[PDB]
């Protein structure tokens, strides 16, 4: 199945350093034009979006209208929102390094996030475009033997639940 994974673009945070999961910041106006990169070169497939705001923008300006679905969120980072990464106490920075044995305090255990993404992904019935996070595109790549790392505002697709088909940046 032939599944489209966008991160979002820019926010002030994902510049400078901080954990975002949950709390509700804006694409900063490079992440906007990060989006707008986007309008046309993204297959004009059904869309899906994380209902917080960052990645609902994403999609509206890479020229979509998504349905709006909470399980596609970035994972919770409860009391490490905005946490800044450079004093994170080792114990969650090897954690999340690692991608294991992650729960942060408040938040969503990484089991938890995995558990609903993959499932949210075990619903779709047709090639469609997905509006979400690093959190959720990491999670799909890790499972695929691959590594998460994408540029924000960039798109990777897979034909789940086998291999990576293209990475656009």
């Amino acid at each position: 199945m032939e599944l489209w994974l966008v991160r979002h673009g820019e926010t002030l945070w994902n510049r400078e350093g901080r954990l975002l999961g949950w709390t509700d910041l804006p694409l900063t106006a490079e992440g906007e034009a990060q989006a707008r990169r986007l309008k046309g070169a993204l297959p004009s497939l059904p869309a899906f979006s994380s209902d917080l705001l960052r990645a609902r923008r994403t999609a509206e300006l890479a020229g979509f209208s998504p349905r709006l679905y909470p399980e596609l969120r970035e994972i919770h980072f409860g009391a490490l929102e905005g946490a800044l990464w450079e004093t994170l106490d080792p114990r969650y920075k090897e954690a999340l390094l690692r991608f294991q044995g992650f729960h942060p305090p408040g938040g969503e255990s990484l089991s938890a996030f995995q558990e609903r993404v993959f499932r949210f992904l075990e619903g779709l019935k047709a090639p469609a475009v997905l509006f979400t996070h690093g959190g959720v595109v990491r999670a799909v790549l890790r499972a695929l033997g691959e590594d998460g790392l994408v540029p924000p505002g960039s798109a990777v697709a897979v034909d789940w639940p086998r291999r990576v088909l293209v990475r656009l940046a």
